């Protein structure tokens, strides 16, 4: 179980139940609450332990979170900077 | 837009929003940097390998995706042109 | 004769008499104007009209203005988007 955080704004990431998306800098919020899923090629899932939906980014470059198991947009690529 | 590097130390040209000038390696956008805990330690971005959009947090606290996977406070504009 | 704006901040570069280098908003001013002199290469120097200075960026990733001709530090390459 980890949390996302944005070092910058000190703004943690956060899925809410209907499905929306954003950052808050409230730290005792379950909904910032993820589990990093393996794919076996590398790649990983965003999924909230709560609403328990995986993070996806829309083409239009919008994002939000949706419980679909098969959808591509929740193919993640952790790159260490 | 384009970027300034000085090809000896590989630094980028950066202007703070204080008015300050310096150099920095830090190619990347900070609002696309997260950090995973409870880990500590480096910095990674976190890239849709779908879309191949980052994720970004913005001050305001709402979240989206973008290629712009450079700082904005490197990009310069060369006028008249 | 080109001025080099950070679109983010709305500032453009400019290098004092003094060697200083800051950014401001204050367009009327002839600290900010600059030309870009190719190198044979690809690469080009940055050198401003007035104190006729070259821009160079410190190893520590500190920046200043010196009209020392010779000096890597004073060269830069230029990456559009």
């Amino acid at each position: 179980p980890v949390l996302l955080k944005s070092t910058e704004t000190g703004q943690y990431l956060r899925i809410n139940p209907d499905g929306t998306v954003d950052g808050t800098r409230d730290r005792s919020d379950p909904h910032i609450q993820f589990q990093i899923s393996p794919e076996g090629n590398g790649e990983v899932l965003l999924k909230s332990t709560e609403t328990g939906q995986y993070l996806r980014i829309n083409p239009d470059g919008t994002v939000d979170g949706t419980r679909d198991r098969s959808d591509p947009h929740i193919q993640f690529q952790i790159s260490p900077e």
